[PDB]
This record gives C-alpha cells, structure tokens and sequence, in this order.
DNA sequence: GCGATCACG
DNA sequence: CGTACGTGATCGCA
C-alpha cells in the first residue's frame, strides 16, 4: 500500500511546475524560528521528498517558493510562511490552503492536520501528525524513511482534495471567504507575528518585585485574619478555612469541595475583612504568575519581543485567537493590572504605539442584522447606546436615567448579544428570574426588531441547520432540536450570538486586509503588531502619528458598509498602556 | 491530564 | 427549567 516517489538528492526543473502540492514541515509545535524537518511536492509531474538543508540552498528552489506565478497548495501556510520569514525566505504564491478550507467548511470538526481535513471527504490514504510524531514529551522526528513517506502522502492528500474543497466551498458560497478573506489573512498575520512585539524586560522585573512585597503584605495579612498559616491557593485549606474555620456561608461547592470563585467571595465579602484580601491576593497573584513570570518566560532572550501564534482556524465563530503568548487578554480592566501594558513597547527608538478600536461593533452589526428601525437610529445619532436601552425599558428621560439604571440596562444589552434568557439575566443581575423575564420583555416593547430576529435566527438554524455571518461564515447546531432544553437553549443561544459576533469578526478582519493595502500604497513604515477582536494595535515612527489617525479609522469604518455607521476611536503614545 | 479560576473582547 | 457568547494560561491535585 505503500506510495511512491522520489527521494531526490537535488531539485530538478520537473520539482518547479506552476502548480503543486507543497510540504514545508515544522514539526515544533511553535514554529518561530523553528527546524523544517523536510519537503515533500507533489505536481503533474511525480511525488518528491527533498531534504530542507539541500532544498533550501537551492537558488532555483528558493526563487520558485518566492515566485507569485508559481502556485502551490498547502496545509497551514501560514505556519510555513513563518519557518520560512527566519530564515529569510520569501513564500508566495499559496491559492489554497486546506486548513484554512476545512475550517471554513465547518469549525465545529477540530481540523487540525492534514488526516482529519482528508477524512471529511472519505479520504484515509494518509497517517494523523500524532500518529507519526508522538505526543508530548514522547514526540519525535521519525527517521527520514517514515517522515519522507508521510509528507508525501501529505501532499498527496492536499492535490487531491483541493478541488472538492473548493468545490463544496464554491456550493456554500465561501469560495470568496477563503480567497479573499481568509488567505489573504493569513499571509497579514504571518508578518504579525514574525515581527512580533518589543517587551521592556527591566519594567515587568521592577513590577515583579513591588507585586512580590505586596502579596507578601497581603499574605501575611490573610494568615492574620485565618488565625493561622496555610495555603492560601489550596482550594482545600482555603475551603476549610472559609467555610469551617471562619464559618461563612456556603453558597457553592464544586465536584471536591467549596467554591471559593471571586462571584462567590463577593457576595462573602461582608460576612469577614478576610475575604477582600482573598480577593485582592487573587488579583495580584494572577499577574505575577500569568502576566509578569508567564510573559517573562517567553520573551526572546535576544531581541526581547514575544512572538504570538495567531490560531486561524480554531474558533467556532470566526474569531482568532492567540497563544505562547497570549497578547488578547493583557489586563486593562483594573488600574493595577493595566500598569503591565507600560512594558509592551515600540520596537524601534522614535516609534510609537497606535490603538484603533471600533465602538459597539456587535450591537451595531445587530441594529445592521435585525433591520430594528430604534436600534438604527440610536446608532444614526451616536447615542450612548446603555443610556438609551434604559430609557427605552425603564420609561424615563435621559436625564431620570441613573447609574444603576444604565448598569442593568448594559447588562441587557450583553444577554442580548449573548442569547438572552431570564435565567442567565437573572444569574448576572443578582435578581430574580421573573425580574430578569420583565426587563427582557421591556427590551422586546422598545426593540421589536430584534425581538422578530432573534425569533427568526433561531427556526432559520433549525431549518437550515446552521447559521451564517455577513461574510458567509458558517456554524452549524445540530443540537438546535434537542429534545433536552438545557442543550437545545445552547444551541439557540449560539444561533443568536455567532452571526453577531462573527460577522464583526469577518468585519475586522476585511478591515486588516484594506488597511494593510494601504500601508503599502502609501509606503508607511507602520505596521500591525496585533488584533484584539474588535481592536487594531500598530506600532510607527512618530512622524506617521498624523497620517495614520485618519487613515486608520477610515479604513476600519468603511471596511463593509451597513444599514448603520461603523465608529472607531483611536489612542497612541509611548506604551500600550498609553494609547489610551 | 483536568477542573477551577480569572485574564481579555 | 437553569447557562449568560467566544477564547488561553496557571496552579493544585488525582
Ligand atoms: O500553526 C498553527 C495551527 O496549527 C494547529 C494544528 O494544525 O495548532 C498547533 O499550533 C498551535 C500554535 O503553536 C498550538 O496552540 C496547538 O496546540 C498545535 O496543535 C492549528 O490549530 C493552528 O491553526
Ligand atoms: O415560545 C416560542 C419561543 O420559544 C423559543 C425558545 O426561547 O423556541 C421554542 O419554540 C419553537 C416553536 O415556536 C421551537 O422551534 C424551539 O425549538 C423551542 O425551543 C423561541 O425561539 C420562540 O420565539
Ligand atoms: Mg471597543
């Protein structure tokens, strides 16, 4: 059963068609300046192995992987792309990347190697990455034998299954989402990360150490208010001491002991001045672990930036996400953790950091989706949009509308973007179901378009079978006819939550690609360093400061147009933390 | 390995 | 009749 092909000891003319199946393998997990274990190509003209050392030397080779005309189909390009960027390698020419065309397809199947993107079309003729390498610490290269084989029936795989690929995507009208979104992408976000982001190494150490005497404080504080020692990040001892020692009430337990979660402290909190400092403990032990050590342990010791893995192709919505490290969720939120985005800085002296985030973009895409005649014009106005949905559901003036009022009234708005339901209003709010039921209906009164849509989404998925985003991503819920309301609810309130928050992620994502065009229209030495979900943050000599302040919102704003206006407010400065 | 926890939009 | 939507990293413990 075994496949046949070359194993050449040099490139040869018939290795450089127009068109093939190409293999650049990068068996690291993390592929920044990474080994590339070995080539495999595969055109009209036979399957080859190339090993990388001969094959990346090679002028001839080395020119075809750069030449645009010459096309080649892959599996996670943009891995490649990157392997290839440290070595000073050029990647063009990629019309199909599989990975990217299976997750269009249909996120919810985990496609994450060449075996499980083939199996969805009945094709088996080729061995899972695990499988061969292993797993874990048990991984390994295989000896050149079993890897060179491998990477050829890769290849193989890849040529053929491009066409009914397309094919199907072609059927589903995502033949322009992988071609001119997705791909396009792809290439954006391999220079992202290879350009990666500048850490100042001695400001996140100077932090550790005032964090460090802090907790120790706050340490030494809890054992005080305890009565004694003990492991304060043992949920036992600290269950034991919480709820038996100091006799609070218990409210939640988990499938070992007692909750101690900080929703559940908060409410705790009166009861004993210990819980705050459990709280407080919590915050800055979280930062010291995650944020300062965390992110210290993976800053290149030369250059002293970090290199984030922008995921494609792993969130059921569309959405990136980011990984070793993670750059999307750096504290803001609270003072004391926001000081750590004072140590993510330019990576040249003169630069500066620019910040463009678009305002409300999921409940304007929803005024846009629901065709709600109050919505859109709340939007039209550029009312803030909290305030008004109070006014809306709590009958009053803006000027009657007070500040718990516009809280609950944001919390509304969330359930609503989220799959509203009384239950999850209620368990938010701190109120009753029946409570949380009244406020649903007010907003209902006030917003009957949305109300219409979100009834509508819901039988749509049931009819269809899946949901879909401006851009023609795709979700699909089978557990919308449930028979089981607890999972029947989690797919309904997905079928209301991913067109929304999918259809703002095609939206950003259109936008990088208009941005980054016109970067090099303009020749702008700015350059995107990261995506935030909603947010663009680049990095540019201060003298692009002006320049960039309009073209960046505009560029974002007329990414795609809808029956609403799209806003983006922008910040720069010398940190992240100052482009606020 | 995995549940609990908490960081972000 | 009971979960708010989408992610990732760290730590304690089986
Ligand atoms: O290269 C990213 C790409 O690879 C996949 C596997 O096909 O994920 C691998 O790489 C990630 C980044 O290092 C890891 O987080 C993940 O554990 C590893 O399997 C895809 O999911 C992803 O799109
Ligand atoms: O009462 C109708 C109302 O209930 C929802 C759930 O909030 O859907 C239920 O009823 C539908 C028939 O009207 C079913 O198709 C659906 O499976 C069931 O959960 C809303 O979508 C609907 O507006
Ligand atoms: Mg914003």
């Amino acid at each position: 059963a075994k496949m046949a092909f070359t194993l050449a000891d040099r490139v040869t003319e018939e290795m450089l068609a127009d068109k093939a199946a190409l293999v650049v393998e990068v068996v690291e997990e993390n592929y920044h300046d990474a080994p590339i274990v070995g080539i495999a190509v595969v055109n009209e003209h036979g399957r080859f192995f190339l090993r990388p050392e001969t094959a990346l030397a090679d002028p001839q080779f080395v020119a075809w992987l750069g030449d645009e005309t010459k096309k080649k189909s892959m599996f996670d390009s943009k891995r490649a792309a990157v392997a290839l960027k440290w070595k000073g390698i050029e990647l063009c020419g990629v019309s199909f990347d599989l990975l990217l065309a299976a997750y269009l397809l249909d996120p919810a199947q985990g496609v994450d190697d060449v075996a499980a993107a083939a199996k969805m079309k009945q094709y088996e003729a080729v061995r899972p990455d695990e499988a061969v390498y292993g797993k874990g610490a048990k991984r390994a290269v295989p000896d050149e034998p079993v890897l060179a084989e491998h990477l050829v029936r890769k290849a193989a795989a890849i040529w053929e299954l491009e066409r009914p690929f397309l094919d199907e995507l072609r059927r589903n009208e995502q033949d322009r989402l992988l071609v001119e979104l997705e791909q396009p992408l792809s290439s954006i976000l391999a220079e992202m990360e290879f350009a990666g982001v500048k850490v100042d190494t001695k400001r996140l150490e100077q932090m550790g150490k005032e964090l460090a005497e802090q907790l120790g404080t706050v340490e030494q504080r809890i054992y005080e208010l305890a009565g004694q020692e003990f492991n304060i990040n043992s949920p036992k001892q600290l269950g034991v001491i919480l709820f038996e020692k100091l006799q609070l009430p218990v409210l939640k337990k988990t499938k070992t002991g007692y909750s101690t979660s900080a929703d559940v402290l908060e409410k705790l909190a009166p009861y004993h001045e210990i819980v705050e400092n459990i709280l407080h403990y919590r915050q800055l032990g979280k930062l010291q672990s995650t944020y300062i050590e965390g992110l210290l342990k993976v800053v290149r010791p030369d250059t002293k930036k970090v290199h984030t893995i922008f995921n494609q192709a792993l969130t059921q919505t569309g959405r990136l996400s980011s990984t070793e490290p993670n750059l999307q969720n750096i504290p803001i939120r609270l003072e004391e953790g926001r000081k750590i985005r004072q140590a993510f800085v330019p990576s040249e002296s003169d630069w500066l950091i620019f910040a463009a985030d678009y305002s409300q973009i999921e409940l304007r895409v929803l005024a846009h989706i629901a065709e709600d005649d109050n919505l859109m014009e709340a939007f039209r106005r550029d009312l803030d949009i909290h305030t008004k949905t109070a006014m809306d559901i709590f009958q009053v003036s803006e000027d009657e509308v007070t500040p718990n009022m516009r809280r609950q009234a944001k919390a509304v708005n969330f359930g609503i973007v989220y799959g509203i339901s009384d239950y999850g209003l209620a368990q938010n709010l701190n109120i009753s179901r029946k409570e949380a039921a009244e406020f649903i209906e007010r907003y209902f009164e006030s917003f009957p378009g949305v109300k219409r849509y979100m009834e509508n989404i819901v039988q749509e998925a049931k009819q269809k079978g899946y949901v879909t985003t401006l851009l023609h991503r795709r979700r699909y819920l089978p557990d919308i006819t449930s028979r089981n309301f607890n999972v029947r609810s989690f797919a309904e309130r997905m079928a209301m939550n991913t067109p929304i928050q999918g259809s703002a992620a095609d939206i950003i994502k259109k936008a990088m690609i208009d941005l980054n065009a016109r970067l090099k229209e303009e020749r702008l030495q700015a350059h995107l360093l990261l995506q935030v979900h909603d947010e663009l943050i680049l990095e540019a000599p201060k003298e692009e400061m002006e320049r960039l302040c309009r073209l960046v919102p505009e560029v974002m704003e007329q990414a795609v147009t809808l029956r609403v206006p799209l806003k983006v407010d922008y910040h720069y400065g010398s940190t992240w933390y100052d482009a606020k």
